[PDB]
C-alpha cells in the first residue's frame, strides 16, 4: 500500500498530517 | 509508494525533510 506521513512542528504547534490511498 | 514531509524547528535550525519511495 501507498501512504504519506508528514510532520510539523514550530514554535510551539505540532501539525502531524497523513495521507493513505 | 511512501511519501514524507516534516519541518520541525528548534533552537535556530530547521530540519526539513522531503521524499517519496
Amino acid at each position: 500500500r501507498w501512504c504519506v506521513y508528514a510532520y510539523v512542528r514550530i514554535r510551539g504547534v505540532l501539525v502531524r498530517y497523513r495521507r493513505c490511498w
